[PDB]
């Protein structure tokens, strides 16, 4: 799988869904104008193979305003990272060394 | 009073002088969608009727990044101990054993 085949969240219910279901997950919290969004595309479908026990979703701030306020979303890329059924922490911007960090710890 | 009657840091002024105002002081910093932070706030409710002699004051770091900047928060609840009008500790994690002996210490 890659960046452009992961689920694209588009319900806050499926999101809290999404949250409850799994023990590791990473949303990309992404604008289709934002330049250090597109750069991290290539970062992000490198970091699902190598973490296939990480379930990796992504979400447009833009489409699913609801679920980026949610998270309290305003600068992108924002990588919010969930363990064991409860949202734990975020990683804000186009930062591959601190997101692969964070998602190694998970 | 309670985790939701306490008050919540806004301005860097308002954090800065409260500290100085207080001999014994808790700032939680939280994110409203973090699940640590959400399993905490009982316990702070119970802490904050159980320690009158302590402040407990509550910041959002999305909302208040400048302020979570400051006290350098990164993990999702950091409870910034104050004693003596100055900032003299953490308490990182949703860990109410260890945040109740850090209270018992000021």
């Amino acid at each position: 799988s890659s960046y452009t085949s992961i689920t694209k969240l588009t319900n806050l219910t499926e999101f809290r869904n999404l949250i409850k279901q799994n023990d590791k997950l990473v949303i990309d919290f992404y604008a289709t104008w934002c330049g250090p969004c597109k750069m991290m595309q290539p970062h992000l479908t490198k970091l699902i193979q190598a973490y296939p026990d990480v379930r990796f979703v992504k979400c447009d701030v833009d489409e699913s305003p609801d679920i980026a306020k949610e998270c309290e979303v305003t600068a992108m890329p924002t990588f919010v990272l969930g363990k064991d059924g409860q949202l734990i922490g975020k990683i804000i911007g186009a930062n591959p060394t601190a997101l692969e960090k964070g998602i190694k710890d998970l």
